[PDB]
């Protein structure tokens, strides 16, 4: 199968696997304002406002490519409208949903650019939001949800113009450092199951309904490839955080390009490099 044509151009849509900086602006933002509960994120152990120790994958990919990014992403994000961390609705939707909002009232009257490439990038708030705060909502129903959502902003962006999409799956939050410690494995499987045996169907009748250039990143087939071949990546440490921060922040490993895991939740800048140039991998340069 021939390779994609070239990209210029990203608009990222997503969550803190994406974000470049987004939930570090956003939130010194409703901190100056007073907004009740706001936190500065990401934090303190954290590379220049990404939620990693190095650029993200998306970022990776733009580089792969020549293109320029222009990330939208918010560490936290929903599929939706809003954000795991609740309180930042009061001042703005950074869900998905409100990214394609901003995204397209920023554009000034201007078109969509039809050559841009639109990459999205989230679901997992969705399951942890639902873990961590006891949502009453069945797996399979959220999953739904989940699908709904992400396919509701293919469907946005088409309709305002954009043509050309990259949507990335679940990852496998059945090994997140996180699911594991809650003994959530189990659930995070059955969940990530749902949204990528459906996502993809979705997506493929929208991209022949609409006569979108639409590809798939299966990020489930790139970990499990990366986790049971570590050596050949470099990899050492599949399950540790290389920086600990709960139950509190500790010291942080003297090796982190031979760990998966940054923190407890997201993977470190040598997964985001391996992830970035095989998402590149579809498109000519
Ligand atoms: C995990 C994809 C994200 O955006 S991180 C946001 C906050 N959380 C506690 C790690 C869920």
């Amino acid at each position: 199968s021939p390779l994609l044509a070239p990209v210029r151009q990203i608009h990222a849509f997503g969550d803190s696997y994406s974000d470049n900086g987004e939930s570090q602006r956003l939130t010194r933002e409703m901190l100056a304002k007073g907004i009740a509960g706001a936190q500065a994120l990401p934090g303190e152990v954290y590379w220049q406002g990404r939620w990693s120790n190095g650029p993200t994958a998306v970022e990776v990919l733009a580089r792969q490519l020549g293109a320029q990014l222009a990330d939208h992403a918010v560490g936290g994000a929903k599929s939706g409208a809003d954000n795991y961390y609740g309180w930042m609705s009061a001042y703005r939707h950074t869900g998905l949903a409100g990214q394609v909002d901003a995204y397209l009232a920023t554009l000034d009257g201007k078109p969509v650019d039809g050559q841009a490439l639109h990459f999205i990038f989230v679901s997992a708030n969705d399951f942890f939001e639902h873990e961590d705060f006891a949502g009453e909502q069945p797996l399979e129903q959220l999953a739904g949800s989940s699908v709904a959502n992400i396919r509701a902003a293919v469907q946005r962006l088409g309709e305002a113009g954009a043509r050309r999409f990259l949507v990335v799956s679940s990852t496998d939050l059945s090994v997140v450092p996180a699911v594991v410690a809650g003994n959530r494995v189990e659930r995070a499987q059955r969940y990530l199951q749902a949204v990528n045996a459906s996502l993809p169907i979705q997506l493929a009748a929208l991209r022949k309904t609409r006569g979108l250039e639409l590809s798939w990143f299966d990020h489930l087939t790139f970990s499990r490839h990366l986790r049971r071949n570590p050596a050949r990546y470099g990899l050492v440490e599949l399950d540790a955080p290389c920086q600990p921060t709960q139950p509190s922040v500790r010291p942080a490993c003297a090796n982190p390009d031979q760990y998966y895991f940054w923190d407890e939740w997201h993977p470190t800048r040598r997964v985001h490099q391996l992830a970035g140039e095989a998402m590149a991998a579809r498109y000519a340069r």
